């Protein structure tokens, strides 16, 4: 099991939290000044809202695949390199790749 | 059992199909000129690729929740409206976030 992660850079964190609470019918799991997390069961989704003052519209910050444990990150990382994609891994585990249009993807364990 | 729909406007559809096939380990379900879509089981995702032509970078086109049946759409439509969001309905419902990001609830 895994779920997608969608991380949005939003102009108004408070308005966005209010909106996403109503859309998915549940409050954020974690709230800090500067970002909030929703863990949505249905549809399965980890939604990250990142305050991006200055910018005037919501844009994509990055995308991700949240997997159950580190071994899955490892399998993903190996498979991605095998397919010939450039990757960068982090420990404390996460692997990053970038789509041809520049959209960043991370495979990670929460 | 619903799934998110992620629609990306991409500068190069062909390279993108190649990239997502590798990323998710499975080819697209449907391909037309200017358009491809992937139905991914794990993680559950409908990924839509839309040829942009012009833009220099991928951008979010729209977002969605894909549900199993017409009645699920009707339920979401009533829920969203009752919760005070400004919705437009139909079987499809559209709502837009404060930052202008468009959402739709729809059936496959
Ligand atoms: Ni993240
Ligand atoms: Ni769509």
């Amino acid at each position: 099991m895994s779920r997608v992660q969608l991380a949005l850079r939003v102009p108004d964190l408070e308005a966005s939290i209010g909106f996403y609470s109503k859309l998915f019918g549940t409050g954020p799991a974690k709230v800090r000044p500067g970002y909030a997390n929703f863990a949505i069961a249905e549809p399965p989704l980890k939604l990250v809202l990142i305050e991006g003052a200055g910018e005037d519209a919501t844009r994509l910050d990055h995308l991700g695949v949240e997997v159950e444990d580190s071994a899955q990150v490892g399998h993903a990382a190996r498979r991605l390199k095998e397919s010939g994609l450039a990757t960068v891994e982090e420990n404390d585990d996460r692997v990053w790749v970038t789509g041809p249009g520049g959209e960043p993807w991370e495979v990670y364990v929460v």
